[PDB]
């Protein structure tokens, strides 16, 4: 009933009891565990039981619980989904779901900041237009300057009749990635398609590596509709070494703001289709993931070569060594631009913090393992030594499908 | 879509489907409710006989005489001596298969392309702790062969019904002592603080070194374990050094070459192997990572750093990334300079994208941890980061049993 958990550096044994409050099934069963897989292979009655669920959640947090604001906001609620099928949160109530959703998310090892969350409510939304002022304003606020503060914009819910308001991108910032003749790629491999879908729209589209794409953002039912961020708001770092001259040449830079913005947000049983999220980059996503991944940037070779090393054979760790001047490179530059950076120690360290504060709390903490270790030196931090669950809670973030 | 897992490469975007987790016959720890995959541990007449047809089931398959009369016969033979033993034994041949297929279905090993070249010693004539021994040194020398490594198994008796399990009570058959000091530290192996001190108490002197090479404790049945001390000619280790940090030899750091696990049940056709040691050749991030690394192991990190003038004050420098990179050099570079067989941790991912391939056609899948597959330093780095794994239990397999103590 309730898993034993335990570390393996310090021989500590915790038990987890919040796994019991998880009401939706993941992908393992007995007979085999899943839990290495990035995607799953995906009503009055129900509805009004996560809305009441969701509630209780919400007046508990604020001690309120019982009382009769509370069960004034259950009859509100009731009142309101048996007569028009659905039900609206109070502003308050969603600041809740979106900070829960966020200490939720198992995947997520930045969770230590879960209770600091700047919310924005853009739920009086009605075009593709106020969608991008809306999502400037995010942008303006979560960069600051490089002083970078977490934020969450939500747009307005999905309803039975219409289509969804979504913004298109998979992130507010990404490169443009080029399919050429050859059939090779300029830029980042991971946005051909996005990329596609902005010139098929009608962008003129640059020839760079490092040319930061338009917004397609699509109010419902509509043809979604182009939008050029402005240049001065999307914060870059160029990328240098501390000991290595000849890096800069590489002309390699990042920009700062890591914004999710394909991920569909619940809250009590409802569910916002729009609502982009930020926080800062841990560095090891630029400097292992998106520079050094084979189907990424992947500029390991170029580097090694640079480096001089060794690349015939894999046993000279040229790999190895590389990848760690190129994290290196950016920790140093993000310091040096005076922009929001934590490298993957610092960030570890701290989620072996928040782990220990939510045992004290809610009597667990669900964590995916895979994806909380480090891409880099894995053992070398000390998430890799702790056992962990992996379950879904609600408020959740959760994939959707691409809105074309 | 089949209704078996959908599994997918996220670096080369191939997809395909696991068939073979339909053979599994036993439940892992996960649910629809929670998963455990990360969990290193997570907690009879007619029950012997299914798990013996399945395996016999599988035998004749393997030798595609499956419906034939010798497989009928086999079947037949296997549950007449049941009927009358409680128990049953293997062929020899029988042994070697499903010894290979325990290897073969081994989730947590990245080492499984080799499964196929594995030396069988039959040790189940085996009735003392002393041959116990003879079999052990046996199995070292041409398992070591003086540095060209030679993977191998030797299986002792099986466990019988009232009668005492055969125990090798080590967890490998070479292990660094671990001594308690009286600041509390340890110095040697912290793994082996418990095996060092049972040792001790069962009548051996202990030295006082970072790398002293343990006894064996050895049980026949019934009888308390009895100690042997390993010829240190028998027990090849490679002394540490860096192709270019010349005072890296002169921290005395050493490994030995064989890596023999000692301590696991080998299941076959409900048949329990208690004793059973294994060995192959060592991945070089085994060593340098996480034997040296580990904070509970050696926890070498730091001084290498110093060593290496790192600015061991802030976690931003990668002082850590840095030197375990190096200390992981040193690793492959001394056992190749001294001819000793290891592989690296790319060569060796590789190697497994490789094996499930060639399962995926043999068999429809493979089953795989994830978490203990993808190696310890540079993970992404490996094919194996970016390739989806389904884990399930099948049979023959290695377990974890209870410590004899
Ligand atoms: C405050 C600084 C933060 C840091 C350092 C951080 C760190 C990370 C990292 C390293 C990942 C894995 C990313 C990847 O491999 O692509 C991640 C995932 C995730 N984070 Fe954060 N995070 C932060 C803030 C936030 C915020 C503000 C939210 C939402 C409000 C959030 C929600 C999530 C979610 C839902 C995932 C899973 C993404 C997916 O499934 O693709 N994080 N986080
Ligand atoms: C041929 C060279 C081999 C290599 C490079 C290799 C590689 C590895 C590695 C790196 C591990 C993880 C060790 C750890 O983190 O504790 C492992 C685990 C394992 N291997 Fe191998 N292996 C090899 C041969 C073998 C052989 C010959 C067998 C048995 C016949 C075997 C069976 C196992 C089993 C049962 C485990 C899991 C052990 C556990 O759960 O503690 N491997 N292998
Ligand atoms: C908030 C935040 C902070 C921070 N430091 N980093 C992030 C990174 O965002 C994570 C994204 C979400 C994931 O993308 C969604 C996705 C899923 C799948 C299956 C495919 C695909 N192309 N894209 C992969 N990385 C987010
Ligand atoms: C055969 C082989 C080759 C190779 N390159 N590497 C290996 C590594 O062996 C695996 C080790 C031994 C295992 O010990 C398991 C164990 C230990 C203890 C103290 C108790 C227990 N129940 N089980 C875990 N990791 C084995
Ligand atoms: C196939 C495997 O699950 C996949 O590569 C995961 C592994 N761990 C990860 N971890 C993080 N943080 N982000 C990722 O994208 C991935 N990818
Ligand atoms: C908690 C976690 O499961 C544990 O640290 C595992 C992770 N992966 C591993 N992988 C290997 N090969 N060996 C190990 O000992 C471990 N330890
Ligand atoms: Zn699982």
């Amino acid at each position: 009933k309730f898993p034993r958990v335990k570390n393996w550096e310090l021989g500590s044994i915790t038990y987890d009891t919040l796994c019991a409050q998880s009401q939706q099934d993941g992908p393992c069963t007995p007979r085999r565990c899943l839990g290495s897989l990035v995607l799953p292979r995906k009503p009055a009655e129900q509805l009004l039981s996560q809305a009441r669920d969701f509630i209780n959640q919400y007046y508990s947090s604020i001690k309120r619980s019982g009382s009769q604001a509370h069960e004034e906001r259950l009859q509100e609620v009731e009142a309101e989904v048996a007569s028009t099928g659905t039900y609206h949160l109070r502003e308050s109530e969603l600041v809740f779901g979106a900070k829960q959703a966020w200490r939720n998310a198992p995947r997520c090892v930045g969770r230590i900041q879960w209770g600091k969350l700047q919310v924005f409510d853009a739920r009086d939304c009605s075009s593709a237009q106020e969608m991008f002022t809306y999502i400037c304003n995010h942008i303006k606020y979560a960069t600051n300057r490089g002083n970078l503060r977490s934020a969450i914009t939500v747009f307005p819910q999905r309803a039975p009749g219409r289509g969804d308001f979504r913004i298109w991108n998979s992130q507010l910032v990404r490169y443009a990635g080029y399919r050429q003749q050859d059939g090779s790629v300029r830029g980042d491999p991971a946005n051909v398609e996005i990329t596609e879908l902005c010139i098929q729209h009608g962008w003129t589209p640059g020839n760079g590596r490092f040319d930061v794409l338009p917004l397609l953002l699509q109010a419902p039912d509509e043809a979604p509709e182009l939008f050029v961020l402005p240049p001065e708001l999307v914060l870059e770092v160029p990328l240098e070494h501390p000991t290595l001259e000849w890096f800069a040449a590489l002309g390699l830079r990042w920009y700062a703001l890591p914004a999710v913005s394909n991920m569909l947000l619940e809250i009590g049983g409802l569910e916002f289709s729009a609502a982009p999220f930020s926080g800062w980059y841990m560095s090891t996503e630029i400097g292992t993931r998106n520079l050094c991944d084979p189907h990424r940037y992947n500029i390991l070779e170029d580097v090694a070569v640079c480096m001089d090393l060794d690349t015939r054979t894999t046993s000279s760790l040229w790999k190895d060594k590389a990848a760690v001047e190129i994290n290196l490179a950016v920790l140093h530059s993000f310091q040096l631009a005076k922009v929001t950076i934590v490298d993957h120690h610092a960030a570890t360290v701290s989620f072996m913090k928040h782990l220990d504060n939510e045992q004290k709390a809610r009597g667990g903490c669900p964590a995916d393992w895979a994806w909380i270790v480090p891409p880099i030196s894995g053992s070398l931090t000390p998430v890799f030594h702790q056992e962990m669950v992996n379950y879904i809670l609600s408020p959740a973030f959760r994939y959707q499908p691409d809105p074309w």
